[PDB]
């Protein structure tokens, strides 16, 4: 059997309310051990060790847990078979991506977390779990990536994201789906990210003690510059805009952005648009302006891999060719 | 034979550079169904769509209401969901408002304008279309203007009522209409932009992890009427912009959560008590919809909770 | 507190071999939200269920709607778009009609039967819940009998209504509903079951590359007074199959086109010219759902253009 | 510019009306010239060959096209750089994966369709044909067996079903999602199949004058037991139940097929139900019946994988395997 590592983050997987049946709960509140207690059948299936890394809902995920969890897992790689890293569902998108670029260990990291706390009535958290060391315990998981799995489900960290407010069924991979299928447990791959991931990346932050600034802008219509202009006389070393359609900016935004990115500040369009690339080649001149199109890489996304960018190089070419690898 | 009015406002359907005649000229067959008149309200990408256009359309429905048996838009993808939920909450008019855009321009190969303006014009010639609120036109299928939003970024078929579903399919030039929206609109709202010429300023915040506080600020800074939340998950906000936020609902700003997630409520009752923090849970309002809706709130109270029975009732 | 009868009949939510009143005993916090009875009507796989079952629930919540206040109904997966379909033509009660179901057994890691039921319950108790006709409540959605299907072999979100979308979303034991079917139902249909004892024959064959026509030879051999064809595309025919149907229909056996395409309607005016050979087009009814009109349809007449008509109004 | 040689089969691509604004229509009616004529922007991408096999609606699909086309392609492999097959929708994904599993050239097949005559406004075809001929012709597409090319969205021919009876968009692989977006006439993939095709399977049909006799059945409530008892009267090799929910049988059609797998009729349990495997150590005991398990196989996907497994072998077991490997 397996050794397996659990890094818990928090998350609703971790919370609870009063009532089986009414909605109310908080979040990273129960600790590691009360999880894994919960799901005696992970006996079955591997040797599992908990650490609680922190005890925070996932909408109050940051960098320093970001570089934490990318140290402790590319540190502690020797020591296990693989890593579940219980989670919320909230930024998870984020996470899994940060660390599908920064790992550089070879053994499965599996992301997991649930829509319902542990008290709910037909609560998600314990099956879920156990899929989530299944999977992390999957010889043939190896050299796929980071991952999300959630739902019967395993998912890429790239393309993965939450989808519904509510569902159980959230987590999809709503570009190039998923990965594999997970049945009475086991698993029928059929597919492997193309993208560059893990160790055939040029991140590391083994020594890095932040990451570069980076914001997100929405486009709608009559949309302020205020907040670009904000995030522009604060320094920010990029900024996201979440684009209308294909990628495309209110005028005033527009202009506000192509401004800073003449002098110097980074520019990534995404778009607000749940699927699809933000593409080059339609209304907007990128090689002119000295902006970069984040591809099928959404908002959160593209902030992810600009950071991480931003650590290597500032030449928008350069970050181009990054967002078209990796 | 009905008498139709094509509103043009732009868009690639018009690439938005080509004039609303030339737009009718070249679908000869809507002549077959309607007598089509053509206006030019504006000629834009709607990437630029402005409260100042919303205004006009509104303004020039109600008033032309009576002159025509039915309203086409033509008008850009982008920020087309947004245009018709406005229009949704302001026209008084009881006949057929149907917005249509494209995703290719009328040089392309296949390109999808041509047969989207003739269902566009269907639609709006259908007896069957009236009292069902502002719908949008696409791919072949009858949208109302609430849940309707723009799913990708290039496909034909983007356009979808994503939590509840289309009202109708279009065969042959005929719609099978089993849906209608429930939420009150059109001439069961109380909004009335008639004397209106400008909209409160609300602005719209994204959340992520280790989100600034910038933005929020910068609207607080300006005065901003109401800020709109695209919270992550079920409408949460990243502990800086919480903060940012938290204050500003005390301090004369209306704050509505709203979800960066594509599907699904901002829901009351999760993890967010919006009565403690004076708060606007927004449902399956997206958060550009959202901001629709606040700003028109905005036109008749300030107090929170009458702006929780607006977001429960439209 | 309302009352609620809960009629059993099976299913993993079941596993059917858990009897109803070990059901409602698995979750207390129903009697939170109403006086729960249950009664077993039969207790198997949905895989098994048959017209002598449908017969039997029809006519117990049509004698039985006055000593209750609503109805769940515990049903396998397999079938039950099936048996709901059928229950929302032939049911007269004005009461809501609830049926749900579970993906895993009681005893499987969190199995989801029991909130499925806790909210099947809420659905039935609601006030707002009538007059929609029969109802699916699975995965915190409120689903019509008439669109809902079940889209995956194993994903507990698996039920949908693919075509027009659910009616509503229950959060924290409460439904925003925003949708009710247009296609009459219920008391509103000529169909009435109380006295029959079975039902016409109905078979449905497959379309596929170089079919046989074996198949629908032997329904015609065994003078079925029905055949569905669960068509290619829109809702075409292999020759061979089409050869067969064909002599079917002028024979005196009805024939439906439906189709194997999980989603949109089988429409008239395509490729196949339904009045030259006297077929009926099944619309956005798949093939086992067609084939629940069609037996019904058959109870009232034989004659393909009133059974044209009955699937362009149920 | 590559040498692309389209074979043409009919369909609605090829499918005229009298208006462009009504829906009624006859099918592969329109020669491959008029095709090709009709898209002159294909000579900025290939010299492009047609060559009319057949010309009927994809309805009317069958087996000796099937033998036609894959003996074409294998024999005419060293004359051009890559094939576009003009096809009918409503068998499209039946014929796909048949190719993909018979074809031993390596350069790409690419299949595709339109949803609407050349005659109609709007119609799909002509954008579509372009981007079939880009797809054949980009290096990136070889080795990835053979696809489906529609709205602008390149597939594999193994997941690759048709999803709604009219909408353009009809085209989704449904539970792995497709393989590269297509956009300014280019492609970006990111993902390949996994499941072995074309030169990796052992089928070989170069000989063959016939394929084994393989039928469909559905289940649904009441399902009669009469069309099972037809096709095992008549001596079927093989039989592939369309299930209700994972796999299910009406116990009438469970209790003829069990007899006919005693016999030695292959028997398959597939699903009506659009996404997600049959899967085996559910409700159904495959190895105690001698039942074949499909996996995400859609009834007339199995039939097309267990005619050629018949191919080669009547044993279940070794069936079964098949089931799991291509
Ligand atoms: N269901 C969840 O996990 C949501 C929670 N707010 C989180 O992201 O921590
Ligand atoms: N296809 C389109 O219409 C996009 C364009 N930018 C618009 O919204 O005006
Ligand atoms: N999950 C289920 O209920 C499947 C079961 N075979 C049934 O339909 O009865
Ligand atoms: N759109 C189409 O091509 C449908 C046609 N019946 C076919 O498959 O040939």
């Amino acid at each position: 059997l397996p050794n397996i590592t659990i890094l818990a983050t928090g998350g609703t997987i971790a919370g609870g309310g009063d009532s089986a049946t009414k909605s109310n709960y908080t979040v990273g509140k129960v600790g590691v051990e009360n999880l894994v207690n919960a799901v005696p059948q992970l006996k079955d299936i591997a040797n599992v060790k908990g650490e609680q890394v922190v005890n925070i809902g996932s909408q109050d995920m940051n960098d320093n847990v970001w570089l934490t969890l990318a140290k402790k897992i590319n540190t502690d790689c020797d020591k296990t078979d693989g890593f579940v890293i219980t989670h919320g569902v909230d930024t998870m998108e984020e996470t899994a991506y940060f660390l599908d670029l920064t790992v550089k260990c070879d053994k499965p990291v599996v992301m997991v977390g649930a829509m319902r706390p542990s008290t709910s009535m037909s609560a998600d958290g314990p099956f879920n779990l156990y899929n989530a060391v299944v999977t992390a315990a999957d010889k043939a998981s190896a050299n796929r990536g980071v991952l999300v799995v959630m739902n019967d489900t395993v998912l890429d960290g790239r393309d993965v994201t939450t989808t519904n407010t509510t569902d159980v069924a959230t987590f999809k991979s709503v570009n190039y789906g998923p990965l594999g299928y997970i049945h009475n447990g086991k698993i029928d791959y059929q597919r492997t990210p193309a993208r560059k991931h893990t160790s055939d990346t040029p991140f590391d932050v083994s020594k890095l003690n932040e990451l570069p600034k980076v914001g997100i802008v929405y486009n709608y219509a009559n949309a302020s510059d205020l907040p670009a202009k904000a995030l522009v006389d604060a320094g920010y070393d990029g900024i996201v805009s979440a684009g209308v359609g294909n990628g495309n900016l209110y005028k005033s935004v527009f202009d506000t952005l192509a401004t800073a990115a003449k002098t110097g500040t980074a520019v990534v369009r995404s778009s607000r648009v749940p699927t699809g690339a933000t593409t080059q080649d339609a209304e907007v001149d990128d090689a002119k302006y000295g902006f970069v199109a984040s591809g099928t890489l959404n908002p959160q996304k593209a902030r992810v891999l600009l950071q991480l960018a931003l650590t290597q190089t500032k030449d928008p070419q350069q970050i181009q060719q990054i967002f078209n690898q990796y």
